[PDB]
C-alpha cells in the first residue's frame, strides 16, 4: 500500500491569535502587551485607511514596518477582527491587571513588608506573581510564576493555528505584521495547538491514503478542505561534517552525533531557486542536539522548529529566571512548543553531548540594555577541534573575552555575526514597555552586534585560525522576519571586509559566508 | 594490614577567611561585603573591649548576636587579625569597586545607551559584570558574571581551612561570629580547599596507617600535628523508608534509590547524648539524590555537606540567574564545594529520580522581600505516594496553592515548617545591602515562615492525609547556626498545636516532630 509524505514545497506557517507565530506571542502576559500595544493599532490603522498600508507596502524600504501586506482583503480582515473581539477582551483583562500592579499597587510601597500587595492583587494575577524589592530595598518589583500563567485561561491553545501554503520562490515576504488568514484557495488555515502530535504525524509522513484521511478528520477537516490537505502530500521518496546552512544556522556531525545551531532552513521542489541550498530534505533522521543562542526572531524561527521537531533529541538554551515581560523563560517557551528535553545552561558551564562537549559563553550586548539573560554563545569541542558560535555577541565589555580565554583555553574556529547597525530596541520590544521613553533617548537604544573593532578584539582574544562572518541576513528566505536589502556600501559589509583582512594578515583564514558552504570541522 | 576511618565523634568544621563557613562566604563579592560590613566590625569591637563580648556571651538570650564566643583568647585573635590584613585589603579592593559601580557610575544614566559604563569600570570588575536597565528603562542595574568572579584573584582557595575537633555533647554553641582558630590542643586547623579530594579521602576512610601518614603529608602536616591528625582515626568498624532526622532533614529510600533533603546530621561515640538519633554512621553507602529547598543557614550546612559529599550522586536545587549579592547562584556555590552533578529546577518542572519523580513547587516568602529566586518546595512522587517538603514555605500569596493543586493533583503527606517569628532580614542579609533602611522600616522586614492560618490554607489546598510540622530549630545541634531556646508559650509552638488539631479534626494524622522518627512513606 502506497505511502505519502508532506511535499518539500509546502510551508506550514505557525499562527498565534491571528499573527505569525514567534517567541513573545506564546506567554499570555507578553501576548497581551503585543496585542494591546502593537497588533490592535496596526489593524485599526488599516481599517481606517487601507491605502496608506497599500502605499507603504508598495515600497521595499518600508518592509518591516507596521504594515498589513495583504491590503487588498479588507473585508476578510474586518470580519476576522470582529469575530475575535471576545479573545481580545479576555486578554485585555490580563493587560489591565498588569498595568494595575505596576502603576497603582507597587509604587505605593517604600521599603516596608510587602505582604499587603498580595491581598490587593487583581484576580487575573492572584497566586501567579511574586513581588519583592530591588537592590535599593525601597522600589517594589515583581515577576511571573510562569507555569501558573500557562495554566491560566489567558493561555489558550485554541487560539493557535497553522497555515499550509505552497512556496514558489527563495525570497519570502515580511510576515510579522499581517493577519494570517486564508487569503487564497491554495492556502489552508487549520485550528491546532502548535505542540500537537498531529503536526508531528504530518511532518514525519509515511502515511497511507486512508491514514491521511484519518489525520485530516482529527484536524476537523472535511469536503474540499480535506482534499486540499491531501494535495499537500506526495508519494514518499555518517562521517564528520560542518556545514554553513544560512544566516546563523550551522549543521555539524561528529562521530555520528548531529548538531544544529540557530535553525533556519529553506524549501525545495519549485523551479527557479538558487542551487546547492541546505533545505529540509537534507536533514538527517536525527538531530541529537539543537542549540539556540538567543531569543531573537532570526535565531528562533517557529516555522523551522515545528517542522524539525520530530527529529530532535535535546534542545540547549541559555538559562534565565527573570520571568518578566522582556525576558520570558525560553525553556518554558520551547516546552510549550512540544520540545520535551530542554536543558538550560549558565555562563561557562559545560555539558557533554555525544562525543563532544558544549560550553556556554557569555554573550553581552545587542539587547538594547534590557534585563535579558536569555543569550549565550556556544563553544563545542569536537575532540581536539573547538568551534565557537557567537551569534550576535559583542565586545562592549572590554577584557571579558580575555578573561574567558583564560578559563576556556584556545578556540580554533569562530563564527561571528557583524550586524553592526541594528534596529531600535523599541521596534522589537517597545510593546512590552510600561510607557515610552522620550524619543531622542530611545533612539540611542539599539540592537547592534559587533562592528569591526569589536570583532577584532574578540578574535584577538580567542586566537582562532578560521573566522567566518555569518548571521548577516543576506539569504532571501530571512525576509519572513527581517528587511533583506543589500549593497556593498553598507557599513556592516565594509566592517566585515576589514575583519576578514585583519585575520588574513595574521595568517588565518577568514570569509563572510553568503550561501551554503561545506567546511573543515 | 589494619585500616582506619575518621572517628564518629570528631567534627570537621569548614572555615572561610577565618570564619565558620556558609554559602554567602564563598563568592568573593558577597565575602567582601560580609568582611567589610560585619566581620571587621565584630573583631574591632572585640579588640577594644573584650569584656562586653564576655558579658554578652555569658547570657543565653544574646547568643546569635555579633559576639566572639572565644573571648578569653585576645592575643591569638589579635595576631590572627593582623596576619590576615593583606587578605582584607585585597578583598577591600573588590568592596570598593562594587561601591563605585553602584553609587558613582550607574546612577549617572537615565535611559540612554549604557556602553560607556563598561569603559569606566574599576579594574576589579572589568569584564566581570553586565549592566542593564530595570523595568522603568531609566534606572541602571547590574549583575555578576559569576564564573569570572570565581576565576578572579578575589576568590582565593588558600584562604580556606578545616578545623578538626572532638564533639562531647549534643548541643552546639553558636559558631558564626567567632574566628575559627586552634583554641585548644585537642583541635587541629588545616589549610585546605573545601573542595579538596583530600577531604574525601578523610571522610571515606578505610586507610592503612602508612596511607594516613601520606595523607597527613599531603595536608602539610608533620610532627605532633601529624600525630594529632592520626589520633582522629579509629580501626575501621534495602527496602522502603521515610525517616525524619532533624530540623528540616528527611531521609527516604524507595525501590533501592536514596534521597536526603536539607541535610543536617549529628555525631556519635560520646556518652550522655540523646538516644536513637540518626547520625552520620546511619547513612547508607550512597545518597543518590540530595535536595536543598533554599539557601538559608539551617538548610544548607557546609559541615554536613562536606562530610557526606563522597556518598552523593546528584544534587537538586532551585534555579536562579539573579547573579546578585543577595542571590548568588546556588549551583555555582555547590560546584565550588566539589559537588560535580548539580541540577537546577524551575517552578513546577519535573525530573525523574530513580523510580520516583521530583517536582519543584513555588516557595514564596520568608526572605524579607528580597529579590531571591533560590528557594523551592520539593514534591516527590514515590509511585502512588507523594510527599511535599515545603521547608519554610508561606501562604502570603493567597490562591497560589489552589492554583498549584490544579496542576500537580493530590498530595498525601506534607512536611511544613512553622517558624512564624523569624529574624530581621537585616540580621542575615544586612551586610549585603548598599546602605541601611531607616530602623523602623527595617523592623517590618522579617524572615517569617507560616503561622497557623497560613499553614491551614496550604494543607486545605493540598489535602494531605499526614501533616508533620518540622524545621522548628528544636534539636540541640542546630545551635551552631541559630538560637535554640524553647518554651510552650512560644507563639510558634502554639500555632503548630492549632495546626495539628485542625488536621486531626478533619480526619487526618498530624504531629510536630521533635526528634528522630521512622515513618510511613
Ligand atoms: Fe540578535
Ligand atoms: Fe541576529
Ligand atoms: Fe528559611
Ligand atoms: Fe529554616
Ligand atoms: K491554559
Ligand atoms: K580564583
Amino acid at each position: 500500500h502506497m505511502r505519502y509524505s508532506l511535499r518539500q514545497d509546502i510551508a506550514v506557517e505557525p499562527v498565534i491569535a491571528g499573527w505569525y507565530g514567534w517567541s513573545y506571542l506564546l506567554p499570555p502576559q507578553t501576548l497581551a502587551r503585543f496585542v494591546h500595544n502593537r497588533f490592535n493599532r496596526i489593524v485599526e490603522s488599516y481599517l481606517d485607511d487601507p491605502q496608506v498600508h497599500a502605499a507603504a507596502v508598495r515600497q521595499r524600504r518600508m518592509h518591516g514596518g507596521p504594515w498589513i501586506h495583504a491590503h487588498e482583503h479588507r473585508d476578510a480582515i474586518e470580519a476576522w477582527y470582529r469575530e475575535t473581539a471576545p479573545r481580545r477582551e479576555r486578554l485585555d483583562e490580563l493587560f489591565e491587571a498588569v498595568r494595575r500592579l505596576e502603576e497603582d499597587i507597587l509604587p505605593r510601597h517604600h521599603g516596608e513588608c510587602l505582604d499587603p500587595v498580595y491581598q490587593e492583587l487583581p484576580a487575573a494575577l492572584a497566586g501567579r506573581v511574586e513581588v519583592f524589592y530591588g537592590r535599593d530595598n525601597r522600589t517594589a518589583d515583581y515577576r511571573f510564576v510562569e507555569p501558573l500563567m500557562y495554566a491560566s485561561e489567558y493561555y489558550d491553545e485554541s487560539w493557535q493555528q497553522v497555515r499550509f501554503r505552497p512556496v514558489t520562490e527563495d525570497a519570502r515576504e515580511f510576515a510579522l505584521t499581517t493577519p494570517m488568514l486564508e487569503y487564497g484557495p491554495e492556502q489552508l488555515l487549520v485550528n491546532v495547538p502548535l505542540n500537537s502530535p498531529l503536526l508531528d504525524a504530518v511532518f514525519r509522513g509515511g502515511l497511507t491514503g486512508t491514514e491521511l484521511d484519518d489525520l485530516a478528520a482529527r484536524f476537523g477537516l472535511d469536503g474540499e478542505r480535506a482534499a486540499r490537505f491531501a494535495s499537500y502530500f506526495e508519494p514518499t521518496p555518517e562521517e564528520d561534517v560542518l556545514e554553513y546552512v544560512g544566516h546563523a544556522c550551522v549543521f555539524a556531525r561528529h562521530r555520528g552525533t548531529t548538531f544544529l545551531v540557530d535553525p533556519v532552513l529553506s524549501y525545495s521542489g519549485y523551479p527557479g531557486g538558487a542551487e546547492n541550498r541546505f533545505t529540509f530534505a537534507d536533514l538527517p533522521e536525527r538531530i541529537d542536539h539543537l542549540l539556540i543562542t538567543h531569543n531573537h526572531q532570526d535565531h528562533m524561527l517557529f516555522e523551522t522548529l515545528l517542522r524539525i521537531r520530530h527529529r530532535v533529541g535535546r534542545v540547549l538554551v541559555p538559562k534565565s529566571t527573570n520571568a518578566s515581560l522582556v525576558d520570558p523563560g525560553l525553556g518554558g517557551i520551547l516546552r510549550r512548543l512540544g520540545f520535551t528535553d530542554v536543558v538550560e545552561v549558565d555562563d561557562l558551564e559545560t555539558l557533554s553531548c555525544g562525543s563532544a562537549e558544549v560550553v556556554a559563553l557569555p554573550f553581552l550586548g545587542e539587547h538594547g540594555d534590557l534585563r535579558i539573560r536569555s543569550k549565550t554563545g556556544w563553544l563545542i569541542r569536537f575532540g581536539e577541534r573547538s568551534v565557537l558560535f557567537a551569534a550576535d555577541s559583542t565586545n562592549i565589555s572590554p577584557t571579558m573575552y580575555t578573561k574567558v580565554a583564560e578559563v576556556i583555553g584556545p578556540v580554533d574556529t569562530v563564527f561571528i555575526g557583524m550586524e553592526s547597525i541594528g534596529a531600535a530596541a523599541s521596534w522589537i520590544y517597545g510593546p512590552l514597555y510600561g510607557e515610552p521613553l522620550d524619543r531622542r533617548t530611545d533612539q540611542s537604544r539599539r540592537l547592534n552586534g559587533s562592528n569591526f573593532p569589536q570583532a577584532r578584539e574578540i578574535v584577538d582574544a580567542l586566537e582562532p585560525d578560521e573566522v567566518y562572518v555569518y548571521a548577516m541576513g543576506l539569504e532571501p528566505w530571512m525576509g519572513v522576519v527581517m528587511a533583506v536589502d543589500y549593497d556593498e556600501s553598507h557599513p556592516a559589509i565594509v566592517d566585515s571586509d576589514l575583519l576578514v583582512r585583519h585575520v588574513q594578515d595574521k595568517g588565518g583564514t577568514a570569509e563572510r559566508l553568503h550561501l551554503r558552504r561545506t567546511l573543515r570541522l
